[PDB]
């Protein structure tokens, strides 16, 4: 997979809420998918398998930037023992008018991942009520997204 920028993600499993808090903090040096040399980025998240197709979250769109700051956090209600059953799919897109939005890149976290994609997830799961915030380099190859380039 080729690099498409970096994303800073925060994860915290809250015992009180019985929920995974997912923070989309900011991105750095995203791929430019517009004719002006920039992108209009937003980030989507899913928690999969998504029983009932309700896990979609999307950040606001930031205009004309390759270094967006989102500082948004969402929550997935889930018992701690089910966390290891799931993958967190985080994808970055470029909002366009007049055509479908361009895919920028993504990252998938889960116990079946590798390297820091695995370690970030594992660190969250093994440290309840501790926020773990880590950068990941985006890939251009996300299953179910677009063809690799
Ligand atoms: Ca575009
Ligand atoms: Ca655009």
């Amino acid at each position: 997979g080729e690099e498409r920028g970096r994303i800073l993600i925060s994860l915290k499993y809250s015992s009180q809420k019985q929920g995974l808090l997912v923070g989309i903090v900011r991105c750095a040096h995203l791929a430019a998918m517009d004719a002006n040399g920039y992108s209009d980025p937003y980030v989507k998240t899913y928690l999969k398998p998504d029983v009932d197709k309700k896990s979609k979250h999307k950040t606001a769109v930031k205009k004309k930037t390759l270094n967006p700051e989102f500082n948004e956090e969402f929550c997935y209600e889930i018992k701690h023992g089910d966390l290891a059953k799931k993958t967190l799919e985080v994808t970055v897109w470029d909002y366009d008018i007049g055509k479908s939005n361009d895919f920028i890149g993504g990252v998938v976290l889960g116990i079946n991942a590798k390297g820091e994609r695995l370690k970030h997830w594992f660190d969250c799961l093994k440290n309840k009520d501790k926020r773990i915030e880590r950068w990941h380099t985006l890939t251009n190859e996300i299953p179910g997204a677009v063809l690799s380039d």
